[PDB]
């Protein structure tokens, strides 16, 4: 059972801007996704301070970066709070309509695409390097779901019968053919050191 949804006009506009605008500094996508993972980990950490049972679904708070050259995918896994089905459908827990408006207003006032995260829609920077994005998520209060979009104005949501993940979010980037540098260990290390060196959770870069 796959459900197909249309993106709200503003998000479709945001995604088309990210995909079609000439902008060479694409590496910021990884900073933005690690930042989202850090935010999700902060949320489960805070909830666990008053209710330790929230961590029954996994006590480890971390971020894993997994490149796969054969599948041409870069996966970002975290053990954060995860998202309910409602949150996934409602623009992956973001204020994407107002955020997109504020980001568009900023771009007109001199901002550049790298400032996207300041407007709460950093997730969509994944489309700087990915032709398709799959998001697998599990929140303590709901089932495991898979969201997917190749942009083009729609996304799908389905129950995930894949590997159970306990709690958190997995962002699978199906990279564009000319963006395979983001599968190279030295390139990923360089970006993490440049943009995410002080993130408060362990970031483990897997090897193949
Ligand atoms: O699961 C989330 C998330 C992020 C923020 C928040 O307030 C609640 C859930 C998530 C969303 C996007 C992403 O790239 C990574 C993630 O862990």
């Amino acid at each position: 059972e796959v459900e197909t949804f249309a993106f709200q006009a503003e998000i479709a506009q945001l995604m088309s801007l990210i995909i079609n605008t000439f902008y060479s500094n694409k590496e910021i996508f990884l900073r933005e996704l690690i930042s989202n993972s850090s935010d999700a980990l902060d949320k489960i950490r805070y909830e666990s301070l008053t209710d330790p049972s929230k961590l029954d679904s996994g006590k480890e708070l971390h971020i894993n970066l997994i490149p796969n050259k054969q599948d041409r995918t870069l996966t970002i896994v975290d053990t954060g709070i995860g998202m309910t089905k409602a949150d996934l459908i409602n623009n992956l827990g973001t204020i994407a309509k107002s955020g997109t408006k504020a980001f568009m207003e900023a771009l007109q006032a001199g901002a550049d695409i790298s400032m996207i995260g300041q407007f709460g829609v950093g997730f969509y920077s994944a489309y700087l390097v990915a032709e398709k994005v799959t998001v697998i998520t599990k929140h303590n209060d709901d089932e495991q779901y898979a969201w997917e979009s190749s942009a083009g104005g729609s996304f799908t949501v389905r129950t995930d019968t894949g590997e159970p993940m306990g709690r958190g979010t997995k962002v699978i980037l199906h990279l564009k053919e000319d963006q395979t540098e983001y599968l190279e260990e030295r390139r990923i290390k360089e970006i993490v050191k440049k943009h995410s060196q002080f993130i408060g959770y362990p970031i483990t870069l897997f090897v193949e």
